[PDB]
């Protein structure tokens, strides 16, 4: 059923696995999600940004989502603002039933991050939803880079501690290396784990890794094949991803890998043959790829079973 | 908001004008659906075959309806089953919140049609919901007009689909394209119902056009040329029903942005442009119809 977000992740936290998090634009990609969470009997966090909501409408959004939870009962989900960037937009989110918030303002100042944090949370937790906030800059640690430059972009722990503690987050995304994209690591990856176990062990509370796509080599070779661009494209390998988990991940932001996955078999279809236009001939091996994405990064995290 | 089919119907039968019935398969064809309705202020048919319930699940079709009614309150909008095989099917459809459903048994022997519409008719009326059924071979073969009146009083079906000379898909004619539109009229003269075109595609130049530069095959297509939509609605075409021409033109613009960049793969950019193109194809056909501003 639709439940708060930090009733999925506190089970998830304190039994040591983490919870895939899947962005959905349209109906193919909530549908393939629900599905892949329903055959691996998996918790699910279903998370629409403000772009989609604005793509979507958000009684779209919310109302397609809660008619799937109605579908499928038994899956715990909650259904998660992604990215949000002001009070106003946590606040429609709440009222428009989300059951998660999370409220970014990590490029801020980290006063004004904790200032606007605090805000949502309060008016968040007086209508029973969860909230995630973020410290650090989502981007890649380049090598060469400043020793201290490096401590200006990732994580600062001691932030993290304080920033819980005042702000009463439920859950807190701390930037150790990964991006949000298909272009994550120029050369070898490679992701602060000291920090990351560093700010679990100072916080004691649920974490979120955002860019944590892998762009699986199955996945890359389909998109490859039916002729798609993907130069320089590195994700996050899933002996990382592991790792991040090991280390105090709980809820795994994925959203690159699913569309690729999904528009490699549209591009496939429309080559193979040129007079096809049922939609649906298009969108059933789409959400079937996407479908098999997500069910393999279930049973990585560790949720495959834990409903 | 969302009504029974009769209610649309029964203006547009009384007024002369045909109401344009689009199917839908997901959220995409939907929204743009809506739009064209909004921006041409043009009453709705909105189907969903038994295909496309399945595919997205009757719930989800029922319910994506709903939310959009909510969001375009103004816009009267029906929600019909296409091409409904069987009693049961019918009958899901009602329970789920449908407001119009076509039992179509057209390849049944005429007594059989008659009797399993007259079952159909009887529930989905019990239920406040409209019917439809059909007469003919959608390729002697085509309706038989005192059939039509028969089969109508008895049946007291909402509206009918009678074969004409059209069918479904891209392929519609071999040659030049040529419906019986004195059939038509005296099928209207005898039942004095909405009656429903189905295969009422036309596929457009520009749409033809978008799907050839976009890499697509169309080689042979042919639709209902526009000059004989309009005729058919003079003759007394209420619902005309339309799919095919959506589809290319959504599919042109997949196909278009998959061309064009290599790269994209934010879904957001293939279907924009492809709901635009579904959109303009629906906003044409509503004034060609003559249901635009009708609201
Ligand atoms: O951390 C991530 C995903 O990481 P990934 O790119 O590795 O999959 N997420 O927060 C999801 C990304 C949201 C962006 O979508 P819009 O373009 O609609 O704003
Ligand atoms: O009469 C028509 C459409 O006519 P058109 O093909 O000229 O647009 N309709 O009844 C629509 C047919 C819908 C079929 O879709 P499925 O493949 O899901 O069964
Ligand atoms: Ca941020
Ligand atoms: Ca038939
Ligand atoms: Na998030
Ligand atoms: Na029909
Ligand atoms: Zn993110
Ligand atoms: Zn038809």
């Amino acid at each position: 059923m639709l439940v708060k977000g930090n009733e999925i992740l506190l089970k998830a936290h304190k039994e040591g696995y983490g919870v895939g998090a899947f962005n959905f634009v349209n109906f193919e990609m909530l549908n393939a999600i629900f599905e892949a969470g329903n055959e691996e009997n998996s918790p699910l966090f279903i998370q629409a940004s403000e772009g989609a909501i604005k793509y979507m409408g958000i009684d779209m959004a919310v109302g397609m989502v809660k008619i799937m939870c109605e579908r499928y009962p038994h899956i715990p989900v909650a259904l998660h603002l992604d990215h949000g960037t002001t009070f106003e937009s946590c606040e429609k989110a709440v009222k428009a039933g989300f059951t998660s918030v999370m409220i970014d303002a990590s490029h801020h100042a980290f006063e004004e991050n904790l200032e606007l944090t605090s805000k949502v949370v309060k008016m968040a937790h007086n209508a029973g939803v969860s909230v995630e906030a973020e410290l650090g800059r989502l981007m890649g640690i380049e090598d060469n880079i400043s020793v201290d430059e490096k401590d200006a972009v990732l994580v600062n722990p001691k932030e993290a501690e304080q920033f819980v503690k005042e702000s009463q987050v439920d859950y807190l995304a701390p930037a150790i290396g990964t991006s949000h994209g298909a272009f994550k690591f120029k050369g070898e990856p490679k992701l602060d784990f000291e920090r990351l176990q560093e700010v679990k062990r100072l916080t004691n509370i649920p974490l979120v890794l955002h860019g944590a796509s892998a762009i699986p080599d199955n996945v890359r070779k389909s998109y490859l094949d039916a002729g798609g661009d993907l130069k320089g494209s590195k994700g996050v390998p899933f002996e990382f991803l592991q790792e991040s988990v090991k280390g105090g991940i709980n809820k795994v932001n994925t959203d690159t890998d699913l569309r690729i996955a999904f528009i490699a078999e549209v591009r496939k279809v429309a080559n193979e043959d040129k007079s096809q236009f049922d939609l649906r001939k298009f969108f059933s091996p789409a959400q079937l790829a996407l479908k098999n994405v997500v069910k393999e990064r279930m049973k990585l995290l560790g949720s495959a079973n834990k409903i």
